[PDB]
């Protein structure tokens, strides 16, 4: 009766909303973070504290790189984010690809660019990837009469990336990648009722005389979106009154998008 | 201080389940209607008997024409149901142009019907749309700030199926794709009055030989069947929801995954 | 023998430069023009100069208005009918023609009547007259009698997502003109008409400071194009060799719906 | 000298047709291959018979793998635009073509479809790109070409996705997003970086998959592509960048 969200990059900003807002109805919630050990586990601490048993945290590295214990490929340790849902709690009725590293890849004017590549790729397109491979076996393996009646897989992408930012090739290029897997996912899942939605954020939660500048872009409101303003789209998609939404993206982005220079 | 919809084409089907999801949400809805007198009206006892003084019931042709007088325009007619809900209610918080012709404009036939289905294909979906925008952006601009609404929200009833046109129906392919500039036009030039304008694109919606029914609706992915109108209204609700409200700007599908086909 | 092209708004500018290379590459021409008769006049002689019986002019007004009552449809197949009546063929029509100004939604009846029939009968009605004139044309020359390479173009924008501030009824009319090259592309496939979008972004452009600050944000060579730079795209797409694409916009915008405000 | 282009994946169908339609417009062609030594062998045969100097061969594997003396990607990308300035002084044009395409179902060695269909089809063409752009930014503005173009060949399809192909899918995805951003940081340097996207093109259970497109119900010929990717090099196309053409006959129209 209680269904399972798995939310990737959990620890904070807008991983950290779209937690919060799917445990506010009534998720358990898999918190996966990379290097934000201490805000994954406090996270965990605020929803347990609220609803016993409604959180747990799990520690990944979604890079395209093997990991040492067989070194253990990005392929396995997406599985094992999946399995940690079943193992805990029985099931996984969504998933939030929201884990995504974002830094320059210039490619005009060191071992790093296959550091990026792995980084960036890995992140953004390639364990997303993995990661509904394993959702989607998973549900494929329950019998049908104990299916879950609402599965739900949320790709974090980017309502900017038509207009790239200059010096993000790869990034942006994983972003592409994403809406890929989004529509592809989408249309072979649909027979197991799985959809596969994206949502793609414009700015959100910049970090003061350059967030003044960027702030000012924006048509809506001249701001930068809080968190609670894309996790709530999130939120929506995933509910059943989304039920008939698939392989679609939304963008939240203020009318970022409608701008030229 | 209750807010207040004005729904296009609401006596039926898709329009009727957004003026009913609004209804339910606890707005006061304005139900626009040309045909369907019958339907609008008993929509609008039903409301009224769950929450008195809750609903309308509003009549014009939207079609791009002049109708009985000197002779009244899709503009006058248009600013004339913006200015009803002021009226009765004081104010217009929601609008959705979801009123619409539908029929076959083939490119290759062989004539005052030629002309008509023009003005009633491209008014009812594009033209009346820019209008009533134009009169309710109008109203709002007037308002003093301090008197204004905190949640302004227009929806643009798209096609989800537009990019991959239906054979035969060039002036409605047209004039959807008209309402998507319209959507993007006004988002930008009415953010700094707070109002958002977005689309919603059905792709099947409440849909012939019934082996022919079962036959399009078996081409839909998800479900392998066409929506609800709820499937649809929802949506609808959700991007006037004050949760939206970074929202302006996009078109979101409801389609169950059909423009992904491919003949 | 010679191959016949229509073009609207041919008398300058854009139009006039599409006309030429058409003309250059052995096509007679019909140049439709509204108010530019003495122009048009005058490129007809040229061409007439260049070669004899290659150009004609006529004129029409493409707004969806009734003249002096003769309705936009049959003006428009009067057009095509031109074409017809001089030289027995048409192979290509360049629906180019297009007003362009603000028809905004705040600040500040008489006006408003004429913008909408204005706006939306040259970029999208007569557009939509023309070419149903054209095929019928087409589908009454029995198949043995039939050119070989019918081509339409629709001058679109590339800039219509990223709209221009007041200029709704244009941009709206622009996103119908793309509605009809994709709805008559797939319509007329099987008379194997092919129809396209040519779509400018800034091209042949207050105080120099204006005008250089417009010029210097177009990323590839920041200018504007020349009407050559976008004619060029356009005689392509009539060419034999563009003979498998229909229903495409091609962007002729050097790089500026790449960029964000 | 004659221009020069490196165009990959050039020894079969629809790579060697853009090789072949380069060269009949002047160009000197650098042949990339992986597998096919005999065909693009064959063809700079055929090419430099027609005239010296004017084709040469070179093979990579475009996946994205360390090679062995470990050779890694970048390295083996970098090395073919290298080739081109090595033999030639100069390289104006790159067409990204090569590609792998198999199934990776969701619904039924992942290692291997990953570094490959992700390699050929995005990642290499990356690599390519700034290969390209290092040699242009480091050639003094005096003796710069004066049409440098980059055409990555991406799928007009792909917004409808082909069942059982996700990771194709990404990958082209992913070559859309590099053509903006490399067309939008590359465009001061003068390089336009354009996309054409096939339909169905050269089918090698024919009939049925044909008879779906529109114009003229059947798959494009070779030509019927490569002449687009020849026009967009071209100096008449010199204000077209970011931009994708689909060559389709209109498949992408089609709805099931
Ligand atoms: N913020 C914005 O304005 C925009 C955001 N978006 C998208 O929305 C999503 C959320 O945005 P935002 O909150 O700003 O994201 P952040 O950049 O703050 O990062 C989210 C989390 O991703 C995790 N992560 C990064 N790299 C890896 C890796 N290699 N392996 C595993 N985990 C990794 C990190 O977890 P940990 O801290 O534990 O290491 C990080 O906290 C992203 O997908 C982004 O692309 C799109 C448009 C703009
Ligand atoms: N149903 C579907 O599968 C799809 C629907 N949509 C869009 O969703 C919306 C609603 O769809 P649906 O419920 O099927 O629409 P309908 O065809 O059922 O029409 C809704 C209402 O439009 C009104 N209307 C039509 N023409 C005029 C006009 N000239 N002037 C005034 N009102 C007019 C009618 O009111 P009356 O009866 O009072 O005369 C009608 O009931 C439309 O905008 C539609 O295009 C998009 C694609 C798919
Ligand atoms: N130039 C640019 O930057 C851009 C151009 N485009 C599109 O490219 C095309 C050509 O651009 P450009 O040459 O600058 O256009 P112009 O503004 O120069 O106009 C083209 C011609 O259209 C004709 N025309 C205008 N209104 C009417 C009407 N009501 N009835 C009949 N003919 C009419 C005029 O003919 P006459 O003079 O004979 O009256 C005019 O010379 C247009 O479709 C435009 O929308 C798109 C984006 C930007
Ligand atoms: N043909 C079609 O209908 C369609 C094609 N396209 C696109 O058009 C382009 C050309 O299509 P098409 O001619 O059919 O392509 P092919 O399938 O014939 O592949 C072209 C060449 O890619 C090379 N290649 C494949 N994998 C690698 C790799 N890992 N490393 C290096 N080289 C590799 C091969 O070289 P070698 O043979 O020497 O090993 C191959 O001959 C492709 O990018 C394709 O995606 C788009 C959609 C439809
Ligand atoms: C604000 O920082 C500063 O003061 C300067 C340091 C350098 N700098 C940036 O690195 C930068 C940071 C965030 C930017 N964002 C605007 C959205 C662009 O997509 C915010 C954003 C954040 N974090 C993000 N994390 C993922 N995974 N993905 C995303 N897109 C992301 N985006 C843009 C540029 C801007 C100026
Ligand atoms: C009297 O009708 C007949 O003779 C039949 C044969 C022809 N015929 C159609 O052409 C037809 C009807 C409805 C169709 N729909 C598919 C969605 C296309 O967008 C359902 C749909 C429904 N009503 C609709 N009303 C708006 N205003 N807009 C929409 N899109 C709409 N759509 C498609 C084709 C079916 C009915
Ligand atoms: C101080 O700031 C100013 O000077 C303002 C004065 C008003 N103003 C303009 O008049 C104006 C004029 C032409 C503009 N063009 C390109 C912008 C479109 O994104 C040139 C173009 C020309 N003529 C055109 N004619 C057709 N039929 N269609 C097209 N698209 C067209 N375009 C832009 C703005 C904007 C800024
Ligand atoms: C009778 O059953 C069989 O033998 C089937 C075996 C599996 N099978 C396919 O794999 C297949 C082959 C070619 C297909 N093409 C249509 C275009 C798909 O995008 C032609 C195409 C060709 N080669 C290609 N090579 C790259 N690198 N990329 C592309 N897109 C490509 N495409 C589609 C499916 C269909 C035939």
């Amino acid at each position: 009766t209680v269904p399972v969200a798995l939310v990737t990059g959990a620890a904070k900003r807008l991983g950290r909303s779209i937690a919060e807002g799917l445990h506010a109805e009534g998720y358990a919630v898999c918190l996966h973070y990379h290097r934000s050990a201490a805000e994954a586990n406090a996270l965990s601490a605020t929803l347990n504290a609220r609803r016993p048993n409604s959180a747990i945290t799990v520690q990944a590295d979604l890079s395209n790189v093997a990991t040492a214990p067989a070194p253990v490929t990005l392929f396995t340790r997406c599985a094992e984010l999946v399995a940690a849902c079943y193992t805990h709690w029985g099931r996984c009725d969504v998933l939030v690809n929201n884990a995504s590293s974002f830094y320059p890849t210039p490619l005009l004017r060191r071992e790093a660019m296959e550091t990026a590549t792995a980084d960036l790729f890995g992140s953004n397109a390639i364990a997303p990837y993995f990661l509904i491979k394993a959702f989607a076996h998973r549900v494929a393996g329950t019998p049908a009469k104990h299916r879950g009646t609402n599965y739900s897989i949320i790709n974090m992408v980017d309502a900017m990336t038509n207009q790239p930012l200059l010096g993000y090739t790869i990034y942006t290029m994983a972003k592409g990648a994403l809406e890929g897997l989004t529509r592809s996912a989408a249309l072979e899942l649909a027979p197991l009722q799985i959809r596969v939605n994206g949502v793609g954020p414009g700015l959100s939660v910049l970090v003061p005389a350059v967030w003044e500048g960027h702030r000012s872009k924006v048509p809506l409101y001249q701001r930068d979106s809080s968190a609670a303003e894309v996790s709530d789209v999130v939120i929506f998609l995933c509910s059943s009154k989304a039920k008939y939404i698939t392989g679609t993206c939304v963008k939240v982005d203020g009318g970022y998008s409608l701008t030229r220079a």
